[PDB]
């Protein structure tokens, strides 16, 4: 496929993969009602204010089949409060459709956002993982990033455990 950043007409499509990816991944993770509670408009208009901002660093990108159909995603940014000295931008999300994964769009998608992160020169780049996510965080590890440390979130009302992965983003060669 084709990873390549996105604009507006992209956002639906990046909303169902969103969507689709979230309920077939945390499904017996985060409580059922959060689910359920995804929506396929408002995470459109969640991703649609946010691109319309001159003032916001945010990075898109989409990884887009033959047919021309978004089926990858990842948005990178500014570290927004981390706490991790050093690292200055973060990985806020990245999903694969289920029926694409283990083709490679993951780290596709993962290199393209980290080179123009690292591009536009910043320091080091971190991204937060689900513990009960040993599939997620096998990825990050495939890729090096280093642990940092845990915390402690709440989605649906569940009180989750979250882990960053630092990235040397600077001299390293990506």
């Amino acid at each position: 496929v084709r990873i390549r950043r996105a604009g507006l007409e992209d956002l639906p499509g990046v909303a169902r993969v969103l969507v689709d990816t979230w309920r077939a991944t945390y499904r017996g993770v985060v409580p059922e009602a959060f689910l359920e509670g995804l929506s396929y408009e408002g995470q459109a208009e969640r991703w649609a204010q946010r691109l319309k901002t001159p003032t916001w660093p945010g990075r898109l990108f989409v990884a887009e089949s033959e047919s021309g159909e978004v089926v990858g995603f990842a948005a990178f940014g500014p570290d927004r409060a981390s706490g991790f000295p050093g690292y200055t931008a973060e990985l806020w999300a990245i999903y694969v459709l289920p029926t694409w994964q283990r083709k490679g769009l993951g780290r596709a998608l993962f290199h393209e956002g980290a080179r123009l992160l690292q591009a536009e020169g910043y320091g080091r780049m971190l991204v937060w993982v689900l513990k009960e996510n040993p599939k997620g965080r096998g990825f990050y590890e495939h890729l090096g990033g280093v642990l940092l440390g845990e915390r402690e979130i709440e989605l649906g009302g569940a009180k989750l455990w979250e882990v960053a992965y630092g990235f040397d983003l600077g001299g390293h060669k990506w």
